[PDB]
């Protein structure tokens, strides 16, 4: 419940930073990873956007909802796809991330990449 003026918890902040010891300890001690700041971001959205694979994985192990819509209704998959984080796209998908989820613009994660390696995970062969 303790947040800064932007509604960010310590978990959000550690997830932005990719601070594994912090994320790990908070989650180990019962911090609910299903929590939004004022804008709509979950700690998972933040880790995916900033490329923090291990943090993403910890959040998922601790029951962070893989498909939650955040700011502009972006999924965690949007954030990872957007920012060219192929490893995180694979992980998210392995947890059941919705490949063709749409944000408020009606756009999919694939709509945010020209990368071949990224497109191959998000499209069918």
């Amino acid at each position: 419940p303790f947040t800064n003026h932007r509604g960010e918890t310590l978990l959000h902040i550690a997830s932005i930073k990719g601070d594994i010891p912090s994320v790990e300890y908070l989650l180990q001690n019962g911090s609910d990873p299903n929590v939004k700041d004022h804008a709509g971001w979950t700690p998972l959205h933040e880790a995916c956007n900033h490329g923090h694979l291990k943090v993403v994985e910890l959040l998922l192990q601790h029951k962070a909802l893989v498909n939650t819509t955040g700011y502009q209704n972006d999924s965690p998959l949007h954030d990872a796809a957007k920012n060219g984080h192929v490893d995180i796209v694979k992980l998210l998908l392995s947890y059941g991330a919705s490949r063709n989820a749409v944000n408020i613009f009606g756009l999919r994660p694939v709509d945010y990449t020209d990368d071949e390696s990224m497109k191959s995970l998000l499209l069918l062969p």
